[PDB]
């Protein structure tokens, strides 16, 4: 059957740690799991470029989208087809937050592009690890737009987003995530 | 105000040669010219990623679009703003023909992606060098070749369809003939 779960938030919100703890939880339960991430899960070279290059928001988004399109087709959908729980550390909501709310691109266009890039694939649950930019493990105005952008996305889809306080101890966050996930297993 | 011109067609149709000769002709008319190309005129690294093995048509198109977005923004629009004739060896019609007609991606999606990527910028004229597909698998090239001709049928004022098998000098003179009413 397969279950698709994502993690989202600012860099340093503990997403990689929590994706690893979630994967381990599922391993403990005997449930096959695939852990993956964006950018780079589709086209690793995109990650390397976005690291080095200054690009227009449109070009940045379109590169992210290409990576995502490959990621969905070659990694995520085949994992789900095998009945795995697939966890992605970042997915489309990251582009919406950073390129949309952060860099100002219009959301309906972002979503139209994404419609064919993702083959319409949506996470069943998305865990947003919310904190102020100053708490992540001026220049801050961008990151505040992104943080508020994520909160905006979450309030628009309360049936998909679970918003957690990312400044809580690591173990407590993991237990909150497990609690939210248990009904879906 | 500038003038935006493109060349299109199958690879080996002589597009690069015609782009070059066109730039020369225009400079001889005292017109400043910017000669550019896709892929690579926006993000030269897109050429490596484009060769990625078994790349999905969607990913391929999105890669071309990223380069195209940077190309329009950083090269072509600033060129036009400076009053240059900008000639691009390939532009959006390349994606529509190859990724749309060839690889089967839906045209309306290709266009909606392109709307922001290109900021609606369209060439005044596009010279389509129509080449037999066996000269460019063959089934793919036949779709692409025919796809281009469909595009040209659909926008008959913008497209100038030329026989790629004619001598270079004849093609160049035909391009020159279509351009004279846009020059003083």
């Amino acid at each position: 059957p397969g279950l698709f779960l994502t993690l989202e938030g600012l860099d340093g919100s503990g997403m990689t740690t929590q994706a690893r703890r979630l994967a381990a939880f599922l391993e403990a339960q005997g449930r096959p799991v695939l852990l993956t991430r964006e950018p780079g899960g589709g086209l690793p070279e995109v990650r390397s470029l976005l690291l080095t290059q200054e690009l227009s928001p449109e070009a940045e988004y379109l590169l992210f989208s290409a990576d995502r399109a490959e990621h969905v087709r070659k990694v995520i959908l085949p994992g789900l087809a095998a009945g795995k729980v697939v966890i992605s550390d970042r997915y489309l909501d990251s582009s919406l937050a950073y390129q949309g709310y952060g860099r100002g691109l219009p959301l309906p266009w972002l979503r139209e592009v994404a419609r064919e890039a993702t083959r319409g694939l949506k996470p069943r649950l998305t865990f947003l690890l919310d904190l102020p930019p100053e708490a992540a493990l001026l220049g801050l105005e961008f990151f505040r737009r992104v943080r508020e952008g994520y909160l905006a996305l979450a309030r628009a889809e309360p049936g998909r987003f679970v918003v957690l306080d990312a400044t809580l101890p690591e173990e407590e966050i993991a237990r909150a995530i497990q609690a939210h996930l248990r009904p879906l297993l």
